[PDB]
């Protein structure tokens, strides 16, 4: 079809207009006290929201380039949340901030490159601080706290999670379905969770969770190097007979065998995940037996010297979930009968006080932790369907951040440690005077956040952006009670993840679109 | 249907506007370091992209002149590509160049045949001396920097492409299949490769190939000028029970036999691919023996006497894969029994130590390196079936691209070379002075890729020429570390004949485009 | 329809824009150096060409009048290709310099008819002038560089043909169709031609050819005059049986035989072609006798005294292909027994020696060649079926091309021995002032065609025209290799008739639209 061609600033101005637009909607929504914003419904009283989530959602443009501007900047905001699990509307603060003053810095007649360069490595010096900054979050009472600003000030949400990661442990893993009645119900379920996923993406029935996801499966359980798949056949044929999803743990699966599994697979004939075996050596056999235990499978190993072609819907585990992701697989609910998983237990716990060494000592620990911690299952409780979906929602977004807090740490929460880093990195600069514009862009940029978020609470931004630099490490202003102090102690935290990929990404699309000097699109008819 | 017709230069600005517009667009992309394009997508997120190819995909112009003149433009290049391999992006730029300088000129009232003719010559004596700066490409290490520098810096690509051949050889073809995990296989089967293709074009079941690919097919094997179909008509149901493909390798096939062979074809009665046997007197009959022993087959020949009417499923050879080039078949995965080729490469191998001839010396090295070589299978490891055929892609770009430097050799890369020419061939004259200006166009435009190489870089292009001008040889500018020094050095190897196809190309649209003094187009209704 | 009519000059002016604009785009092509002309295509890429009959193929005009117009000038190029194989370029020429001519003298008030009068009389003596230049084309050097011209030199083309009717001769006929591989080859095959063709055209099954064209026919032959279709309607009903077309070779078939016949064939029963029976008297028995023995028939004589009631398939000739001209019927690949068409041709032979009439020498030739130099059958080897095509149509415009040398013979190409006849008919004067304009109109366009080759490729026309001015007979400027020198040596030959017919029919069509006054087309809606 006939394109719109758009060379240098033609097409940069028609972008940053749309972005500008896009989060000048958006900002609004930013902090603990966002501004009211009625999105229009198709029909009776609209919605009105107070996060930029909502909102981002619901924006077109009648300018094609305006609106494709605010679809890339959507995306890098989506990248970042799914590398920060908030700061969404954060995320569009600094990805404004920083996309309009290389845009403008662009059309100065300066170096574009030069402008990535010291933008990037300006991010990357401060992704270091963030990590030197970075506090573990471990204790239950900042998980807790992760949870609640996560999902907008939800304490139950994240103390709910650390008594589950506690209950369980990280060798399992924590699950949310559907609840019963209108009150969640957390379960330590018979599962586990080794740290070995499909190891083709064609198995992915659930490509939206890039994890194989099956219900009540057949569960082959292979301690071996497999190459045909004429000896997989009449397996295959007896997991279709009863049609039941199938999982395979085998030490390797190779050539035609893989290859038949996926020709299978895409004629829908079985629903095949295969991963690898968990571990090497002979703790992969003893980890496959617990799993044969658990599941009421077996383990197919060549030392038992017994073949695959006699493999039977008995012989293959049973569970009734398992998610496969991609170099991890947990089982949950295993069919398998529960006191034979104790007495597995038993057994890898007299192996316990059967070894000594330290390697075995915390490869134990993993086993025992994945045979008896199981799997949480949360069953989230809420009255209406779409209350529902908004409650399990605010779970997995607080699960996600949780996650990314513990491994990452939680820095000083408000958009007050920017104000430090600010006042750290205050001095960095890059080979060229033009990298040094784009580090002082980035320094500018990034007390922004903090500024929205007081602006929307109804407050002065700057004003208290002085008051905190006036201060030092976590001094800092609560926007919603509106009072300086520490705020680590006010619970306010925000993971450094969270911000580290909101800004990394505002980074990578300030630098990408800085260095843009054509494009195309559809004639506007 | 009415038509909008125009003569001369009302043609040719038409023409010349649209060219500049998608060299614009195009060159941007050219270099190690070219310029970001946001391609725009029907929804969603569109694409942003650094590579000439992709944008060139996606360009279409309201103006019908404009948009018919870069279809020509775009049609040339892909022209270059076959024969080049690469250098896309750069035979972009030097089509604009000259053809914008070609009608430039025309529109100076000034001689178009004598700028063709100079344009012309000036290539061929540019190719000749490419030729005698050409320096063999056969080296492991040469070609995998040319599948680096052809797959935009790809080393391991052409690494593999090294071992490949190493492995099977020139006798032996290097096929690229879907690989089964996510890790690609590199596999030495038992194939062949002969220098006989098929006899008429209408048995290519697969155009774009130009070769007749046939899976799992009977191989009928003739040491014999076939005449008639009616010997051949057994054969033909024998085959179509079986429903496999069919390929004829015979000593002829005249007349009758052809005439209902390609009629049965039409019909679609039976996938018949005839080739040549190869070679010609007992050499042939040999080969197909090593055939008939690799794929299960057996020679018919009339030497034993017998006849094609009793000729059946097991008498014709089977395979996996067979690939009818134009002038040349191999044979990949023969289903014959492996240790029975063994055999036959012992009965070759014995042959060779009776033979003491040179030209049998070489003819059973062939022979030798045919059935053992075999064919190498490459299986590309990737996850995602987007990926899967990206990376597949440039490894048969990186093939092709290895190939043209095995038969052509490789010059200094990052456009060096080509001001080297300049500094060389800035003498040369053509018959009219029209001529010589058409040299000196292409001597100004040909030190233009280098140039638009380091603009998209962010670099000085005119600083950079002068200052390669003043070394000589292998003297030049890397581009991406962005350094003078020897550009074979650090692996920017670009092919002779990948400049030279994209030269000769641009020559010849541009005399082409010279030479046009009216056109018809559609009305623009 | 309402109806947009137009008197005297407008008419006039509208059709003289349209010719004019038709030959601008065409006359560029002329020559062996045509220019360039990009049909620009629906989809995908533009076609280049460089011949007239392309371009001519591909025009349409908005403009009613100027459309229609050029669709009288394109159909009256068409009457002159079809009468001369070639100039096609030069008859559009020759229309365009005939038409604007005769339009600007009707404007001044002039007589129209009296121009075509001059015109008319004025060609009619360049023909008898031409004849008298006509120099034989008979032998082979001189039908290979017809057959090389007329399809734009190619020599090979003439050569082959000059080959095959050396071969065959006048008495046979030879027939061009696909070829098998890629290599075209000849065959004397055998078969027939009669100077006898179909005595009603409603037996042609293929209108295009003007013959009926039967493919593996049965052939009744009679000696008789045939009255009633009853004594047919056995033999109808036995080769519709066998579904095959019908021939009938009869002396005469009279009133409700031939109509019934009719009554059958557009019934669709019975697929007949009747042909008188070839010459007269016993002469005809015998001759009808070599066609039952060639194609195995029998001949249907009352001297012998059975009846056609009584005629069977056997009966009836059996060849491969059969193709009833208007007033000529050859027959290819007579199923008949060829040993047994070689008795035959024994017995005419001695039937040879029995004679010694002049008269009888010359049939009984005629009778030899027919039988046994049978048919030429050319089977066109090439690539792509859109290079077969055109290699066929190739190949047959130069069979046209050398019928009509033959016919007529060659004066020397280039459009020189125009420019001859310019300096011989300057003299020519009609009976009115007015013809004798329209004469000098004819000269003064006559020399266009040598102008427009030397303008096309790039030299100039008038110095050319009277540097040949200056020499006389052959004395001329090969515009390829642009030398001065004599056309019939450097082997540009173009044919008598060609030049004849395009020159004659441009003077019909300008003759016939002078003396118009008024025209009605369709409102312009
Ligand atoms: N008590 C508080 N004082 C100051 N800032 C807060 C407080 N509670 C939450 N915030 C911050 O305000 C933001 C809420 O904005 P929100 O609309 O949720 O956008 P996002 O979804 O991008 O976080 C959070 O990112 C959080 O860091
Ligand atoms: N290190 C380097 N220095 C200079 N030039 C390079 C370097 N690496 C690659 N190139 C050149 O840059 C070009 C890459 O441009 P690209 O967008 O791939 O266009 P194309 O597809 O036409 O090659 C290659 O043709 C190559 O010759
Ligand atoms: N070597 C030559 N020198 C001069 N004239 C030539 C030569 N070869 C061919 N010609 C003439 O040029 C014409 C080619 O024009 P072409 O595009 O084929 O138009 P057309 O199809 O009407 O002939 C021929 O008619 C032929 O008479
Ligand atoms: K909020
Ligand atoms: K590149
Ligand atoms: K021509
Ligand atoms: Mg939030
Ligand atoms: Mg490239
Ligand atoms: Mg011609």
């Amino acid at each position: 079809a006939a394109k719109d061609v758009k060379f240098g600033n033609d097409a940069r101005v028609k972008m940053l207009r749309g972005v500008n637009v896009l989060a000048d909607a958006v900002k609004v929504t930013l902090g603990p006290k966002g501004r009211n914003v009625v999105l229009d419904k198709s029909f009776g009283a609209p919605t009105i929201t107070k996060d930029g989530v909502s909102v981002a959602r619901e924006i077109e443009l009648e300018d094609k380039f305006e609106n494709m501007g605010a679809q890339m900047v959507k995306e890098v905001a989506s990248k970042a949340n799914d590398a920060a699990g908030d700061g969404t509307t954060t995320a569009t603060v600094l990805a404004q901030a920083i996309i309009t003053e290389g845009l403008k810095a662009v059309a100065a007649g300066m170096n574009p490159m030069d402008l990535k360069r010291g933008i990037d490595k300006a991010v990357t010096a401060a992704v270091e601080e963030l990590k030197a900054l970075s506090v573990p979050c471990s204790d239950s009472k900042a998980i807790a706290q992760v949870g609640t600003i996560s999902a907008n000030s939800d304490e139950t949400v994240g103390k709910l999670i650390a008594e589950a990661m506690d209950k369980v442990g990280k060798e399992g893993v924590i699950t949310v379905e559907d609840g019963t009645g209108l009150q969640d119900e957390l379960d330590v379920v018979e599962g586990m969770q080794f740290d070995r996923g499909y190891l083709s993406p064609y198995f992915i029935n659930k490509p939206e969770t890039g994890a194989v996801e099956l219900e009540s499966p057949f569960i082959l359980l292979a301690d071996k190097k497999i190459s045909n798949i004429r000896e997989m056949l009449p397996v295959l044929e007896a997991v279709a007979k009863a049609g039941k999803p199938l999982l395979i743990i085998a030490e390797d699966v190779e050539g035609e065998a893989l290859a038949t599994l996926v020709v299978n697979t895409m004629r829908g004939i079985v629903k095949v995940a295969a991963v690898k075996a968990p571990g090497f050596g002979d703790r992969r056999k003893a980890m496959l037996q617990d799993i044969a235990t658990l599941t009421g499978g077996t383990v197919i190993s060549e030392e038992i010297g017994m073949e695959l072609e006699k493999a039977t819907l008995e012989d293959l585990g049973q569970a009734k979930r398992v998610v496969i992701n991609k170099d991890t697989t947990t089982i949950i609910d295993g069919v398998g009968e529960e006191a034979a998983i104790q007495g597995r237990v038993a057994q890898i716990r007299q192996q316990i006080e059967e070894a000594t060494s330290d390697y075995d000592r915390e490869k134990l620990q993993e086993r025992v932790a994945k045979l008896a911690g199981g799997v949480a299952v949360i069953k989230v409780g809420a009255a209406t369907e779409v209350e529902m979906k908004e409650k399990k929602a605010r779970v997995e977004d607080a699960l996600h951040a949780t996650r990314a807090a513990v491994e990452e740490g939680v820095v000083a929460g408000g958009g007050v440690a920017l104000i430090r880093v600010a006042s750290k990195l205050a001095d960095l600069r890059g080979q060229n005077e033009d990298q040094n514009v784009g580090i002082k862009v980035a320094l500018r940029a990034m007390e922004a956040p903090l500024r929205q978020i007081v602006l929307n609470c109804g407050e002065e931004p700057s004003v208290v952006a002085n008051t905190v630099k006036g201060g030092d490490g976590n001094y800092g202003y609560n926007a919603a009670t509106e009072e300086y102090g520490n705020m680590i102690d006010m619970g306010i935290l925000d993971p450094t993840k969270v911000t580290r990929s909101a800004l990394q990404y505002a980074a990578s699309v300030a630098g990408l679109m800085i260095t843009t000097e054509c494009m195309v699109t559809d004639l506007p008819k």
